[PDB]
């Protein structure tokens, strides 16, 4: 399953994260990090002491980390079904 | 709304989470904090059932104290974004 | 034998803590009582501080609430002689 | 003045208790009542050690948590005095 800002919100999912405690608890860390920084990352915009030019291009940047996280995450998860 | 161990699943979830993101920053935050708290609680408190290492008592127990204290926290966080307007 | 003279000296934390080892039956009710007639007494002055009590009126419930309130701790005192606490 | 578990018994006087019969009326009762309320929780905050039905790990829980609450109602008391001038 390939990961994008625009399907993050769509597979990095309550009923997702539900779903071996050396390949758990990693996983889980990382599916949880990919959460907090994408949220962290759409609040950018609320930052009224960031530029629209730097707040866009944190947000991407930080919303890729997540993204490739998230990527990491699952496919890790994958290997282990 | 009366927050339970019975409902607290059907209303800390990812969408009303974002309902929040409305609101201003003392507020926004803090029933944003107390929210995830909340739901952090409850599912590790979710994981005491697989711990192995807990008896049958005492994983019911700890998950039964741990599920009333994010229960509240929940109660608290619906009742701040509620006088703030917002709709669940 | 309680007095409104003595009563604040045996209506005191050290002799209300005693009452926790009274058994269960008999604990609450002793406790009950006696936490009830210091709050009576403690408050039986509060009409003086009342702008709409006269005087007259305010000394004379002081003195009827302390007179119930000193009945109340004398029954609590020996309903928890009678299971063993000293005074 | 800011209270804790620490000093509670030492700000919770009588003779401060008496400094708030100089309170106006509309603040007198509700301070001196909110006040004595909180000595009593604190005060019985132990309870549960002295009872049999009781665990002592759940006593102890209760001791904490209505100690906790009694010594933010004694600060409320305590602020609101201020505010109308009481001098602890």
């Amino acid at each position: 399953m390939k990961i994008t800002s625009s399907n993050f919100a769509t597979i990095a999912t309550s009923e997702n994260f539900a779903k071996p405690k050396n390949h758990r608890e990693p996983i889980k860390g990382l599916f949880k990090s990919a959460v907090e920084q994408f949220s962290s990352a759409r609040d950018f915009f609320k930052n009224e002491n960031y530029s629209k030019e730097l707040a866009e291009k944190f947000n991407k940047e930080a919303v890729n980390e997540a993204v490739e996280k998230l990527q990491k995450a699952i496919d890790l998860a994958e290997k282990q079904g």
